C-alpha cells in the first residue's frame, strides 16, 4: 500500500478450492467518469495503489455477510496481491441507479465469475483448438465514500484491464451475436458437464479473455438477478447449433 493519493476499499476474493472468502484491503485511484457501460453497469478506469491486509478495519461491530465461518482467517496467499500491485491499471464497475443490489449480490457476483474461471479450466482441460479463461473479479468496498441515503457502504466490484476489442458473444437469454465457435460450444459444454445442472452464457470479452459471465440453474437460485432459471437454458437450446468444436469435444446434438 502507497502513499499517496487516492482511496481506501476493503477487497474481497472468492478462493472456489477453499471455498473461503479472503478479507484484504487496498488503495485506489478512480477516474471521475466511465469510459464504457452497458444495460447495468458503468466502468471506470482505475489504478491500484497497492493491496495489504485488512488489520486496521476490525470485522463483525455483527451480521456479516459474508458470514465469518465463510471467510478464511488467514490471507497472506491471494490473486489480488500479484494482479492489483501497485501501479496496476484495472478496471472498476458500479451499478447504474441501485434499487436491487443488496450487499449479498455484488458478492454473487463475483462468486459466479470464480465458478465460471473454474469451468474455464475444465474446458481448457479437454485441449480444445482454442483456451479459454475467465477474469478474476473481486468486490471491494469503497469505504472512504459517504454511505448512499439509505445507510449502506459503496459497494462495487474490479476486475482487470482487457486491452483490445470487446465482443459479446451470446447473451443470458439466447442471442448469438457472433459467428465464432469457441464461445457458444464452451456454453454447451458447461451444460453437458455438468449434467444439465447448470449453463455459463453472456460470454464476452477480448478473443478469449471473457468477463461478465452468467449462469443459469434449473433451480434458479443463486447467480445474480441474471439467472433466468429453465427459461435461460431453454433459451440458449432453441438458437444453439453444435459447430466443430462441440463434436471435437464429442457433445451431444
Ligand atoms: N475488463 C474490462 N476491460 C475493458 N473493458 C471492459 C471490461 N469489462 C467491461 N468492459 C466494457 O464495459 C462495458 C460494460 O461492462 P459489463 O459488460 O461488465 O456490464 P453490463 O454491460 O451491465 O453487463 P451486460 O452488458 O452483460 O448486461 C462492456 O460492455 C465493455 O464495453
Ligand atoms: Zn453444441
Amino acid at each position: 500500500i502507497s502513499s499517496e493519493t487516492g482511496e481506501m476499499g476493503i477487497l474481497w476474493e472468492f478462493d472456489p478450492i477453499i471455498n473461503k472468502w479472503i478479507r484484504l484491503s487496498m488503495k485506489l485511484k478512480v477516474e471521475r467518469k466511465p469510459f464504457a457501460e452497458g444495460a447495468l453497469r458503468e466502468a471506470y478506469h482505475t489504478v491500484s495503489l497497492g493491496v495489504g491486509t485488512d488489520e486496521n478495519y476490525p470485522l463483525g461491530t455483527t451480521k456479516l455477510f459474508p458470514p465469518i465461518e465463510m471467510i478464511s482467517p488467514i490471507s497472506k496467499n491471494n490473486e489480488a496481491m500479484t494482479q492489483l500491485k501497485n501501479g496496476t491499471k484495472f478496471v472498476l464497475k458500479l451499478y447504474k441507479k441501485e434499487q436491487q443490489a443488496s450487499r449479498e449480490l455484488y458478492f454473487e457476483d463475483v462468486k459466479m465469475q470464480m465458478v465460471c474461471r473454474d469451468w474455464g479450466n475444465k474446458f481448457n482441460q479437454k485441449k480444445p483448438p482454442k483456451k479459454i479463461e475467465f477474469l478474476m473479479s473481486w468486490v471491494v468496498e469503497l469505504i472512504d465514500r459517504s454511505p448512499s441515503s439509505n445507510g449502506q457502504p459503496i459497494l462495487c466490484s474490479i476486475e482487470p484491464l482487457l486491452v483490445g476489442e470487446f465482443k459479446k458473444n451470446n447473451s443470458n437469454y439466447g442471442a448469438v451475436l457472433t459467428n465464432r465457435s469457441t464461445p457458444q460450444a464452451f456454453s454447451h459444454f458447461t451444460y453437458e458437464l455438468s449434467n444439465k445442472q447448470m449453463i455459463v452464457v453472456a460470454i464476452q470479452g477480448v478473443d478469449d479473455l471473457y468477463t461478465d459471465p452468467q449462469i443459469h440453474t434449473p433451480d434458479g437460485k443463486g447467480f445474480g438477478l441474471g439467472n433466468l432459471g429453465k427459461a435461460g437454458i431453454n433459451k440458449f437450446i432453441t438458437t444453439h447449433k453444435c459447430n466443430a468444436v462441440c463434436a471435437l469435444l464429442d457433445l451431444d446434438v
